[PDB]
Parts: structure tokens; C-alpha cells; sequence
């Protein structure tokens, strides 16, 4: 794909079983997930925005397949406005921005 | 250029005649700069993110130079951690995600 501005960057991923819509975010260094259980074993992380900080979990080793393309990573889990598609996991599908 | 996201993508741009980073986002539907005086008539307005709201100085249609490449549109002002270039200002300089 190649995926024009004109609108928000908004696709589906699939994480755990549930797909949902997130947004590929370039300026996230972090993927922040909206509560949802996902089993496993985690820890309590701040991250910080236009705004301030919110608390989430940590999970490691997740599998997100954003559209496709299976990344596998850390995904934090919080009461996020949108589910947001960082860095840490755009690297790995191999999303590069082009101007 | 083709940049990848290995690491924060930070631009180079020139803005009221003042050289500074700015970040690529393609998660901002705006382009939000630290505290800075810039001629022209500002309209207050609030914008939110990942942290919550925040009161920005609005100023229209600013001529600014993103890694030389040249855009004019609106530019908000006010307490953001980082410089960003978001969707209103990315698209004129004809930027795209790519993968
Ligand atoms: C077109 C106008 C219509 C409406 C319009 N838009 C808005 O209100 C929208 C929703 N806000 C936004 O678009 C804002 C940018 C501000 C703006 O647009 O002006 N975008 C955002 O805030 C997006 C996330 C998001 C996306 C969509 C919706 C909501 C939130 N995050 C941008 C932000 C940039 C980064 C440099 C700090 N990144 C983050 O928040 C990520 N956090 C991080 O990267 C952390 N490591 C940073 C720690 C804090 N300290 C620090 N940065 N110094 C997070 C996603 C893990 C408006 N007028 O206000």
C-alpha cells in the first residue's frame, strides 16, 4: 500500500482475536491498545502526549497483524481516544514515510 | 527522501524565518509549535492528544519550509513537548506512508 494523508491513516489490525481499527502513527514511539484483557503477565508504564501522561500495562511479545503484515512486539494497554499504531511495530512491516 | 522509522523522524524547517526540529506525524491532523512569536493575528483554540487538551495560539495560512520543500497553511502555537508536522502540512509537500 500507499497510503495518502488526505484522511487520518486509519486501518485494521488484529490483535489477540478481536480485529480492530487503529491508527498508523508516526509520531508514536509506543503502540498504545484501548483496554482490553489480554491474557499474559505485564507492568504498570506512564506514557505522555500532547496533553500529559495516562498509565498503561506493558505487554511484550505480542502478535499485532496490522493488514497483512505480522509484526510481533511490545503493545501498551490504557484508556487511549485511539488505537494507535507506533514505531516500535511500523518498522517492522516496513513502513517508510515518502516525500 | 524515503525515511524509515527506526528512529523518531525529525525534520529540519524553517518557520518565521527561525530554523528548528520538528517531528513527522502522521497521527496529528495538525502542525503544533512550542511557544514561539510569530507576526500575524492569533485566534486562540484548545486541540487534545494522547494526554488531553491544551490551549493554542492560532495562526493562518504561515509560510514554513519543511526539509526545503514549502508549505503555507495554519500553524498552532502553544505548550507541546515537540514540534510536530502533522496531515494539513504533509500533504503539500506531497508526503506519503509507504509499505
Ligand atoms: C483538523 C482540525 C480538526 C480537529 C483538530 N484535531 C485534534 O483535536 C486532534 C484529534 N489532535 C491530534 O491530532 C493530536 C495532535 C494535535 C492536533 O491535532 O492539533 N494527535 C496526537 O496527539 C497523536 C495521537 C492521537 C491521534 C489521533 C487522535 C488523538 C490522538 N499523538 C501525537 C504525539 C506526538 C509526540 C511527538 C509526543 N505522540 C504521542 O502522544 C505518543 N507518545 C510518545 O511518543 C511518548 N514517548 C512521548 C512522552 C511525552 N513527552 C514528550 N513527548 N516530550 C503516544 C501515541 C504513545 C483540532 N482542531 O484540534
Amino acid at each position: 500500500p500507499q497510503i495518502t494523508l488526505w484522511k487520518r491513516p486509519l486501518v485494521t489490525i488484529k490483535i489477540g482475536g478481536q480485529l480492530k481499527e487503529a491508527l498508523l502513527d508516526t509520531g508514536a514511539d509506543d503502540t498504545v491498545i484501548e483496554e482490553m484483557s489480554l491474557p499474559g503477565r505485564w507492568k504498570p508504564k506512564m506514557i505522555g502526549g500532547i496533553g500529559g501522561f495516562i498509565k498503561v500495562r506493558q505487554y511484550d511479545q505480542i502478535i499485532i497483524e496490522i493488514c497483512g503484515h505480522k509484526a510481533i512486539g511490545t503493545v501498551l494497554v490504557g484508556p487511549t481516544p485511539v488505537n494507535i499504531i507506533g514505531r516500535n511495530l511500523l518498522t517492522q512491516i516496513g513502513c517508510t514515510l515518502n516525500f
